[PDB]
């Protein structure tokens, strides 16, 4: 490569795994925004939450190629599977199914960091730091205050609590 | 007639029946919005709900009605018989009642289709998919979603459940 | 399902199978966009063409996933495939493998009309004549005009051409 | 010095060199810019790619000055050597003369870093990767894709491709 510097073999191959988790990610994020858009099932702020994430991770692999081409890396796709489930269960359950999908994706960040810096790689170490690690932070925060609220709401009146965090929270319209 | 052109005697018949529907539809809306309207009753989004379903279905006949003239049929008005029921239930009971009158509509509609199709009669197969067709899946889908909300919220204390779908689901002001 | 009518599990499978067959082309047009952007390839003008195509079948996919639920059908994800190639040779090279990839979605496509029509589904029909079949028709006559121009360029010359295809035929910036 | 805290006379003496390698960078693309000038070369796209390097080259000495100052240590100015041709050649050899220059600033970057870690400096380190690690990133690579544009246009028609390229690629007017 006529552009390659301070790029190690290690991190180019942990970069595509990391692409890989992000689409993993994205594509698990989509099936829960369709199951909350089911008639049987139907509450929009939830549908739009996760709906966005899928939006993002995708944005994040983007973001990883665009990083693996500019330092002389070469981007190698392999087969996503599928998301862990079909259906999702409450909202409870899918909030908690995300805040482990997060802290997985945010354990594979604070690894490839962990690689870079040992490898001598500061670009690698700015790169994750200025567009990863603080909206993971950020996220698993903002999950963690979610599940509180849902955990709150269930009471004796489990629909009830389900339908008023997502009309009095979530975003929807 | 000077216009008429691969236009069938069974459509044009067809067609006035579905007139019929469309108005005993809106018929029945118009007594739901208003039975929602009660002093006793007073929810004013599931009143909003359905006063706006009655102008809508009434637009439908009137359109059915334009392309009867358009094609050289002739309209047929027939007696128009009054809703299945003085007084609506609740909200739910409504709402049930809304979906099994779509769900015949959406019927009605399909036949036609089919009649259309076999007479080979496309600018009727178009016109019924362009105006009706999606417009009847999308507000079924639509009150499948409200029929799931009403149905969680229902739990213990059905008055609160039916006083909370009306303020913070239903449109209303 | 309390919205289902005129849905058969048919169309539901096979629309799953179509939402697969979308997310595989994105997938692929992700791969040849980012390959285009290779220090060792660099031409900008490819990777934007491929990068958009990819953001409109994931958009396709997400259109097809929203009327599953509007007809009452469950999506159910499978594993997505990787793309056929690594490494997608010359601008002409990828622009044979796209018209390959649009002919297998478009025959997809009215394979699945093909079925819907068998199983006197109008909705399904209009849905795919509607927002699918005309756009496929534009984009495959868009890709051969492209190739007729891109064979014309090549004459004794190849550099010269895929550069001057790239610079003056594709939008870059 | 009454400001100066873990500031250690190894990066005050390195940053005094970088600020030497800097503008000696500067100085060359000076000396490239007026050569793409002279009337029996003639390719002012080139001449304007080279000419904004010695500003921007100049500019990061200058912010290497301004943190030597913040930080208390002293500037210390040496000769500044002219740069290594009075002619340059092709565009091709400008650009590959261009990337081994730059492959030269981004190690030393890298270098400085490396002493930065083991001095325990982390101002010095942020400063680095918040302004110059990255910045020298996206220009090896936009040069990369460069080189790769000339040599394929060089083909049997050497001076076709050179004014293709700086007319179709490089910025002019
Ligand atoms: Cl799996
Ligand atoms: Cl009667
Ligand atoms: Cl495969
Ligand atoms: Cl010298």
């Amino acid at each position: 490569s006529q552009i390659r510097q301070n790029y190690s073999t290690e991190v180019e191959a942990a970069v595509n795994r990391l692409v890989n988790l992000y689409l993993r990610a994205s594509y698990t994020y989509l099936s829960l925004g369709f199951y909350f858009d089911r008639d049987d099932v139907a509450l929009e702020g939830v549908c739009h939450f996760f709906r966005h994430l899928a939006e993002h991770k995708r944005e994040g692999a983007e973001r990883l190629l665009k990083m693996q081409n500019q330092r002389g890396g070469r981007a190698l796709f392999q087969d996503l599977q599928k998301p862990s489930q079909d259906e999702w269960g409450t909202t409870l359950d899918a909030m908690k199914a995300a805040i482990v999908l997060e802290k997985s994706l945010n354990q594979a960040l604070l690894d490839l960091h962990a690689l870079g810096s040992a490898q001598a790689d500061p670009h690698l170490c700015d790169f994750l730091e200025s567009h990863f690690l603080d909206e993971e932070v950020k996220l698993i925060k903002k999950m963690g205050d979610h599940l509180t609220n849902i955990q709150r709401l269930v009471g004796s009146q489990a629909g009830l609590g389900e339908y008023l965090f997502e009309r009095l929270t979530l975003k929807h319209d």
